[PDB]
């Protein structure tokens, strides 16, 4: 027979207890606002599934951001809208202001709150140890919130974290890949950027949960404290697991596969080989040492586990010694 089932350790049944309409996004009816309320100012960026503009709401002269969606199935747009509405007002979640349609293109556009996000090239050369702890804590507040609300982000990465450094403000954006957690549900593993994919995705284990986000977060943390972006630099999805195995070791990987009775693609049998679990010390050097602490390494170790069940929860992560200074401030 097949893979062993799995349940989230936390927030397992939060959706089952909510009215169906909370999570049953196929039933959601979108209220479209008026495109004529917004005038586009400049293009900010492009993504797989959208073009992003700065715009002005001419009703009230507010700066806003418009995300014009490339063609996607109605149900995927409904999912993102429902999730954004459910999460609206939660800590460090992007605020969806409005939803409009071009009545000639028929293209849908999401309208967001404007966040003054800070030069990408620039700020990186200045991140102190404190800054990294602080912003990691801010991301964890967003993740604990969305997890507690029954939602997996499933695409946590630097591109999806806006920082307004002047205001010490952070927002988690791009909820287009997020999904509701239901115990027993088999999810699509073809999510997330290669470098941030959890082992569960790479081995095709479908019964995953919130803990996916914690792997992605660990990848981010490693890249920041070690000044190595990306940390796990695979050539493709197969090689991505090999890069992980060269760090975490193959013994624990095969233990995970055994525990869940996962059927490993035969492609992997050739290429995984045999690798020791490496000490984190091999990534420390004179340039990055100011970012690296016993605390940082202990925390990182507890995010980056093959076994999704063994990873810290968001709320556990927030209680780690890595954050004691930040917590004492607030
Ligand atoms: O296309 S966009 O204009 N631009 C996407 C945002 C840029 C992402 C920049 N990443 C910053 C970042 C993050 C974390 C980090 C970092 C910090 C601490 C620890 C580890 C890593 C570090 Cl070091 C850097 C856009 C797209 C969609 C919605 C938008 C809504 N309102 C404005 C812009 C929007």
């Amino acid at each position: 027979s097949g893979p062993v089932p799995s349940r989230a350790r936390v927030y397992t049944d939060v959706n089952t207890h909510r009215p169906r309409e909370y999570w049953d996004y196929e039933s959601h009816v979108v209220e479209w606002g008026n495109q004529d309320d917004y005038q586009l100012v400049r293009k900010l960026g492009r993504g797989k599934y959208s073009e992003v503009f700065e715009a002005i709401n001419i009703t009230n002269n507010e700066k806003v951001v418009v995300k014009i969606l490339k063609p996607v199935k109605k149900k995927k747009i409904k999912r993102e809208i429902k999730i954004l509405e459910n999460l609206r007002g939660g800590p460090n979640i992007i605020t969806l202001a409005d939803i409009v349609k071009d009545p000639v293109s028929r293209t849908p556009a999401l309208v967001f709150e404007h966040v003054n996000n800070t030069d990408f090239k620039q700020l990186y050369q200045t991140l102190t140890d404190y800054d990294i702890r602080f912003y990691m804590y801010e991301i964890l507040k967003a993740l604990d919130y969305c997890h507690s609300m029954g939602i997996m982000h499933r695409d946590v990465k630097p591109h999806n974290v806006m920082i307004d450094h002047e205001h010490r403000k952070l927002r988690l954006i791009d909820w287009g890949l997020a999904e509701f957690y239901h115990p027993g549900q088999e999810y699509n593993v073809r999510v997330a950027s290669r470098y941030f994919k959890g082992p569960e995705l790479l081995v095709d284990y479908q019964m995953y949960d919130y803990s996916l986000d914690m792997w992605s977060l660990g990848c981010m943390l490693a890249s920041m404290i070690f000044r190595k972006e990306p940390f796990f630099h695979g050539h493709d999805n197969y090689d991505q697991l090999v890069r992980i195995a060269k760090v975490l070791g193959t013994e624990d990987l095969y233990d995970y596969i055994d525990k869940y009775n996962i059927e490993l693609d035969p492609r992997f049998n050739d290429i995984l080989g045999r690798h020791s679990r490496k000490r984190w010390e091999r990534f420390v050097h004179s340039e990055n040492q100011h970012l690296v602490s016993p605390e940082a390494l202990d925390f990182l170790d507890k995010l980056l586990r093959y076994d999704h069940q063994s990873r810290l929860t968001a709320r556990e992560a927030m209680e780690h010694p890595y954050f004691y200074t930040v917590v004492k401030d607030q």
